[PDB]
């Protein structure tokens, strides 16, 4: 857990140090009082000492409660939120929503198939009040000065020192990726070594920035998250969630028929799109989606892994490029067409194929196939299915894996969020799946195991382009998670 | 210079081709109304169908207006708005506005010299009302399906046949830079061409991506704007702003005395704050600030060029490494000390320094000085002023030029903020010069020569020994080809052929 000194190591600092960030900061109410999750739980502090503000919160609470209702559920919340928030023969908690919203909240609270948006607009002109006077008395408050501690603090310096390394977990192109744990909290983390030797040899420079990079601009519960980056004589570290539960290729082989029940590859795949989903909204296309790049956790959860090859499409441009793993890369990728989100969804047609049946719909497992012939089988050959696959999964792997990306699902125009409406996705409720308030079918069993240079100033020059050490967000919510923020806020 | 069938190379697609984008556009005011010059210009349209509406414009242009308002205009101004949209109690154009809003903006516009923030609650409420509803109806308009045609027309494939190529301007590090024209447009830029076989040599594959990656995401009149990206067979193309004034270091010595007046070297110093204030707030530290690296346009204004060695810093992180240029170099920078933003501020001296001076802080002009003793000039010797300075020069040099990166101006706190409120920019309205409506001292004249040249021909290099393989091509395919968005959107509005279409 915690060292002996862990009150020594976060310590915060006295308010008079914090001046210059006070300044310096950028008040938007968006990123202090909600993105970044010590300054939300401290804007909701100081909301709590103002009873017409903690009503707000309370609202607030409440509609993000609606939001993830079960169906059969949804029109109680709905109604409940009505009466406890809009009462009529009661004075108004939320004066400034207009008249006309909360009609029309009435109105389509009214309707058997009630929209999970009905209070958006309820929420969005709280917000719009919360972000005016409430939020600049926040600024001068004691919970704003305590935030700014905080902040400081996250600034700290992060060297190896700061953490505690354990057992290898594996080995990589660059280095070896092992268990470490933060000495000031105890929280476990992956930490994967980049040995500068190997990244010179190897060039992988550019990779290297861009995979920090990613992993800092993606904040999704389905991506492998950054939580630091430090760096030693020898390599440039990155501090990674743990993923103790074995990669998808551990599980559909070692542990497989080879493949697995139904059930299981739809939860893996409905993970996968919401992955997808997150990765699309920053405009991310990560290119190489296959089983060994999975890893599932201790709770059964899955994450998408080795960013290396992801790459960020600014708006009005596109990719091109023959990369990925032979077998999996799509069509248009094979072709070297110029492209953008088109080969994840393909992707992930191949993964739902290959978790169901037991090797690569283009390949056999073990199978001794030429690069050049796999391209063509790619272009060309058809998919066999089997009875393995219910006619649902037949349906949502054949639209995955057609061959040109304009008539593909999820490359239509309704992206992640039609590709989710498919009958495979029945059961499933994406908006409690997204809050992780769904139980996985399999769940990783504990104890048992699921698995010449020499540097010049021109290395200096690429060292000197990475910065280290800690990443804002997944540190605030180890600082909350490891109740470390409890016991010093108090 | 537009296309003779240019009509035919901007056709708009049919209202189905657009279904796909419809679907996957993500629905965020700030970018489709305002950011997004055409998305701006078209909710603007649909803006002038609603009386409501019209008047929510009309009242963000007025307070626009009264931002950027000469010091003795600004109360009439102000007084105006007043006059136009809350001085009548049956009649009022904005009621979402509440009264204590109105009351306290009256309170700060009573007195004299009002604050240039007087209507920021009246503009956030506006923008909140337009954020709704009128927002959700927009994106059913006729207007919006025009937005999605040139969303498609943006997304279409871009080659070296996009562009007409003209005169080499200049010799580059990875390949020549030449004038270029849209040939759709006639717009003129300046097609920088980075050589495959001379990127690998010098193992240029991060500064590139990083360099394409800043150019995009920065959006300031004082920085070089990256407006397209193609790729050749032996090229990677990055087509910019194209710079006909010169360089700095050209003007300081080649023209110059060496240096030119205070006036001229304060008016690019205050170029220089918004500048590095735009790369900040995108939290960038440039880190080669020198004269060679600001280009003037045929206007007089200045840009920072040549961003390779820009680096993003994500938020509570630190870079190190002692990179940039001998004599430029910070002291955080020389000793190798991890830092954010502070050798920009540091770079803002050397820059002021020698434009008024003629030669850098800590090195005489073509002094031959081993690095070592220039880092040492840096580190302690404490720069020395002639007569050729003002008082209020030699106070922002040595404000910027103090050693402890902690101490110097812009680093405790103030920013970019601070330092345009020292009393050398007295006479620079910030808010004009951000908006383009202050006129240089200095204007570059056509025939005259601004830069070394430079023979119309070539590209050729030292290419023996290098062969592209596999590992090249994976690395062409993470460099992204098109268009960029908003310098592209810029570009048609300018051009003419949004209005002519
Ligand atoms: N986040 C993580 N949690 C647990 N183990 C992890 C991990 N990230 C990587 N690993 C392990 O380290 C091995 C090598 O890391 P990897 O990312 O696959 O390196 P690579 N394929 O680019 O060469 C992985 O195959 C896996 O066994
Ligand atoms: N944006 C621009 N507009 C006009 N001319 C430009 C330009 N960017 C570069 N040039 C010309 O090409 C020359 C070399 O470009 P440069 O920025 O030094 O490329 P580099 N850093 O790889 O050496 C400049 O000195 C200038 O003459």
């Amino acid at each position: 857990g915690r060292s002996k000194k862990w009150k020594e190591i976060l310590t915060l600092p006295p308010v008079s140090q914090c001046s210059e960030l006070r300044h310096s900061i950028e008040k938007d109410y968006s990123s202090l009082c909600d993105k970044q999750p010590i300054g939300r739980r401290l804007f909701r502090q100081f909301c709590d000492t103002k009873p017409t503000l903690k009503r707000h919160i309370e609202f607030l609470d409440a509609v993000a409660e609606y939001e993830v209702a079960d169906d059969e559920d949804r029109s109680d919340c709905g109604l409940s939120i009505l009466d406890r928030f809009f009462n009529d023969k009661l004075a108004a908690p939320l004066p400034e929503i207009p008249p006309d919203v909360v009609t029309e909240c009435r109105l389509g609270l009214k309707e058997e198939n009630p929209s999970k948006k009905a209070f958006e607009e309820c929420t969005r002109v709280a917000h719009n009040y919360l972000r005016g006077e409430p939020f600049e008395e926040y600024q001068e408050s004691s919970y704003f000065s305590q935030f700014l501690q905080w902040k400081w603090l996250e600034r700290q310096p992060v060297t190896k020192n700061t953490f505690r390394h354990y057992r290898v977990l594996g080995k990589g192109g660059f280095g070896e990726v092992c268990a470490c744990q933060v000495r000031a909290t105890g929280k476990m983390y992956a930490c994967k070594k980049l040995q500068k030797k190997r990244i010179k040899k190897r060039k992988g420079e550019a990779m290297a920035l861009n995979e920090k990079r990613i992993l800092e601009k993606v904040q999704s519960r389905f991506v492998v998250s950054l939580a630091y980056a430090y760096e030693t004589k020898d390599a440039l570290c990155l501090v990674l969630t743990i993923m103790n539960g074995g990669d998808l290729k551990f599980h559909i082989y070692n542990l497989g028929n080879p493949g697995f029940d139904e059930q299981r590859a739809v939860f893996y795949a409905a993970e996968l799109c919401c992955g997808l989903e997150d990765l699309q909204r920053e405009r991310i296309v990560y290119r190489d989606l296959k089983p060994e790049n999975i890893l599932l956790d201790d709770r059964g959860h899955i994450r998408i892994s080795d960013l290396g090859l992801a790459t960020e499409i600014p708006e009005g441009q596109r990719v091109r490029g023959r990369v990925g793993t032979v077998g999996y890369m799509a069509p248009e990728v094979v072709n070297n067409e110029k492209y953008t989100f088109s080969p994840d969804w393909w992707g992930l047609g191949c993964l739902i194929y290959e978790m169901i049946q037991g090797h690569s719909p283009f390949k056999k497992y073990k199978e001794k196939v030429k690069w050049e012939e796999v391209d063509q089988r790619i272009k060309n050959d058809t998919e066999e299915y089997s009875e393995k696959f219910s006619e649902d999964a037949k349906s949502i792997c054949r639209m995955l894996l057609t061959k040109n990306p304009s008539k593909r699902l999820g490359c239509r125009g309704e992206g992640a969020a039609g590709v989710k409406q498919h009958p495979v996705f029945k059961d499933i409720n994406f908006r409690r799946l997204e809050a992780n308030m769904l139980e996985p079918p399999f769940c990783p069993d504990p104890h048992a195991v699921y698995c010449g240079i020499y540097l010049d100033t021109a290395d200096e020059d690429f060292y000197a382009r990475f910065a280290t050490g800690c990443v804002s967000i997944p540190w605030q919510n180890e600082m909350i998670e490891s109740g470390c923020f409890k016991d010093i806020n108090k």
